[PDB]
């Protein structure tokens, strides 16, 4: 029941104490793993904040303190009376700190502990929403210099007056079906770009068109909104070398901001908690540009390096892929846009791993999510076991606000 | 209880009925997933369940279930146990067997030619020298001279697990490493281990970066002895590029048959604790692995100097393109020399469809995603957007410790 990790690479072995607080179900048991599948009250209320609250008093060297005796009585009087409780700024920050803290399918988290969180939960309307998110992007960009950034919109009360951002992330490209039969811009935003204009939206139908704000506040119907042009950084793509790259007339964005999930602290739920760090090229360069359910341009860009794509072990995909991935680099480098690469990144989680397993006993850890979807091998994440269990505080998926929503 | 899997780039939706047949356990709970660890004397007592289960699942597949000859082995086989202990497979229930641990294998992505095995029985076999024996043959047949055939050759059962037959090498073709007084590595980092007791027991290491090493047989409990495969039985393929002539002066080569024999086939219960088995690579093991991994031959570094890259900073992915351009030198050598090989895409594409076949026939396809995901350019192949379902099936091919661990040393 204390667990050993092996670094097959290395040779280097930790031991994992923290699994055994961990709270939440995987989806696998003894008899099957599911590790690869995408989506595996006051009563139920009070010794969830018990058990937030004892950590949040242990992580400040006051366990069993007075103030953390008082507190605990607290919010015990206030849920009892009340149904539910308010968290205090500074468990409302920690709170934000350990769900990042916690998830287990992050590579970056070894910038943790440096998140800005804005408490947003005075909001009450679409339009305050807007301004708040207006104000997370223009925070995170900072000019090209990207910040970590949440900002906490109010916790859900009786799943009626729900605060959700219906965008998935804060920017994003549209999606189109042409009668073509074809797909215009991003096809993993169809169906959202149709409830935009469902609601009003006049698209551009252009291939990159930044997507407006769905906003919805306090359970009502929701609304668009534009991000101000000028607070949305973009970077035009082109190669170190070859110069025919710039007229296939790419381009993305500098900021991501997943804006979709449910940040779960101390049994309560903010519905509506937009957050953003930066990029590693991956991403961009081979999902968003290279997987076939996507931009899919691999043929195109293979076919102006006049590649021999008779065969599939020429591996023209592979070269391509490569080159991609270094002009998405090579173009967020060039305009000053923080990013960074595979390499970097991943040496950096280990380092991470490394001092979670000294100074906290464990660190939760996704294998089929951390090692990047290309070059697995040669990053050292690849050779690194780990153990996947569910912490609380925790970003959580949610169904998507349209199969939901009472209009 | 049904469970159902997701393609993300197609949304094929598949249904898996089949894991309930699951025994073994995984190593995972509803608390934890250890879905990324690579590594997580039978009585008669366990021993008949364990027998009727695989007997109850031959006679299905044969369509004579529940037939008189089903039921007379079912009593031949009790009657054998409890009077002998254990009981003897027919020459169709090991085949059979065979092609089953192969075909419930979740780690290889290559299961679509689990049929198109050639089985050879060595459970005969009395001596290491008949075991070099049958080796030097199972070697010869699956090379045909780069026409790669798959093939297991299995050895006699264990009794009381102090007569064991094992081969001692991890695959029966491999290079040796040596480890240097300067603390660098001559050949093969992977190893030097079982090099040097290779040495020990009386080898003598011609010192290269290509050494073939010898064979290291146990027969029936006793002492391993060394015996070298004629070389003429060993393909090797030079590594050179198609557009880069300098590569050929890197001084690479490979053997052409990767031979497995480490590993214990499970049958009914029976443990075949030596059973070699041989397939064709695909390009990424050697290419991505053998070469590129930093604890094997670790070339990445040269290969991208004489390229000429930007070696400075990670981000002008150096590395990434050295890698790539080593794995088109691999295939293309072996496709030039017409020697089986596959790459990374054609099998995996293979595999996805071999799944749903599975799905279809079978009711489902154990698999291992963390195993069948290809070692670079994951995304751009199928199998990174199959969900998969991961359990355990018998008959199967099981780890076991490495013999020089465990072995009583008879001298
Ligand atoms: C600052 C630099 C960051 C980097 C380089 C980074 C990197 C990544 C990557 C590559 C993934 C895999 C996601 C995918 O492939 O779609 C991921 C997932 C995730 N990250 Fe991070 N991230 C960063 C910041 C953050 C921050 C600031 C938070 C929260 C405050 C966060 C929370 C998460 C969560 C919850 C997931 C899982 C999302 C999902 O399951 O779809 N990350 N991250
Ligand atoms: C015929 C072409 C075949 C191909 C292309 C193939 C491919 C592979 C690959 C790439 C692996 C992962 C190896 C690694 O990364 O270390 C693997 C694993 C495996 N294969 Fe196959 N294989 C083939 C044939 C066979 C045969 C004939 C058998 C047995 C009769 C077999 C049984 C297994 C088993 C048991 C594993 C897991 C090994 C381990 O866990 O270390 N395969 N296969
Ligand atoms: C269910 N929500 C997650 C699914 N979404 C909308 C998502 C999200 C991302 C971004 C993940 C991420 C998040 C953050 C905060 C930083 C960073 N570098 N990457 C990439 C991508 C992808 F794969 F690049 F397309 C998809
Ligand atoms: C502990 N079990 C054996 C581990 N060994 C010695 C082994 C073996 C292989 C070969 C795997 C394989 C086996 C077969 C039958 C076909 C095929 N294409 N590939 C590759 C590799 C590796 F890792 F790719 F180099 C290692
Ligand atoms: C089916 C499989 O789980 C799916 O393709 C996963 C694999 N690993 C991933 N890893 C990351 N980082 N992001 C992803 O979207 C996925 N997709
Ligand atoms: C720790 C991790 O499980 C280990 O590096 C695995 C990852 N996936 C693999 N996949 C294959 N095919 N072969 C391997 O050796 C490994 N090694
Ligand atoms: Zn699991």
């Amino acid at each position: 029941r204390f667990l050993k990790v092996k670094n097959w690479e290395t040779d280097v072995v930790l031991t994992d104490t923290l699994h055994l607080k961990s709270t939440l179900e995987t989806g696998c048991t003894e008899h099957i793993c599911m590790g690869s599948i995408m989506l595996p009250t006051k009563d139920q209320l009070f010794p969830l904040a018990k058990e937030f609250l004892d950590q949040y008093y242990s992580s400040i060297k006051r366990f069993g303190s007075k103030a953390h005796m008082d507190r605990l009585e607290e919010v015990n009087k206030e849920i009892e009376s009340t149904s539910t409780y308010q968290l205090k700024d500074t468990e409302l920050i920690y709170g934000a700190k350990h769900a990042w803290r916690n998830a287990s399918r992050c590579v970056g988290r070894i910038q943790w502990s440096k998140l800005q969180v804005f408490d947003a939960r005075d909001c009450t309307t679409a339009h305050g929403m807007f301004n708040y998110i207006c104000n997370h992007v223009k925070y995170a960009t900072n000019k090209g210099n990207l910040r970590s950034a949440i900002t906490i919109f109010p916790q859900r009360t009786d799943g009626k007056h729900d605060f959700r951002v219906w965008n998935s992330q804060l920017i994003r490209y549209a999606g189109y079906k042409q009668p073509d039969g074809s797909t215009l811009g991003d096809p993993a935003n169809v169906q959202f770009t149709e409830i935009c204009i469902q609601q009003g939206w006049k698209a551009p139908r252009g291939r990159f068109d930044v997507l407006p704000l769905l906003l919805q506040a306090n359970g009502n119907d929701p609304e668009l909104f534009q991000i101000p042009p000028e607070l949305v950084l973009e970077v035009p793509i082109r190669h170190p070398k070859f110069d025919w790259f710039k007229d296939l007339g790419l381009k993305w964005y500098g900021l991501p901001a997943v804006s979709n999930m449910l940040l779960e602290i101390g049994g309560l739920e903010f519905s509506a908690c937009p957050f953003s760090g930066w990029y590693m090229g991956t991403e961009i360069g081979v999902r968003d540009y290279c997987d076939n359910s996507r931009y899919n341009i691999l043929e195109e860009v293979a076919k102006k390096m006049d590649l021999d794509m008779r065969k599939t072990s020429s591996l023209w995909k592979d070269q391509a892929l490569v080159e991609i991935n270094i002009a998405v680099l090579y173009s967020f480098q060039s305009d000053k846009v923080t990013i960074v690469d595979h390499h970097s990144a991943t040496e950096s989680f280990i380092k991470h791993m490394e001092n979670e397993y000294r100074c906290r006993g464990g660190c939760p850890a996704d294998w089929v999510w951390i090692v990047p979807p290309m070059s697995g091998s040669i990053t050292p994440v690849f050779h690194q076991e780990m153990l996947n269990y569910r912490l609380t505080p925790s970003f959580e998926y949610q169904p998507d606000p349209w199969n939901t929503h009472v209009w």
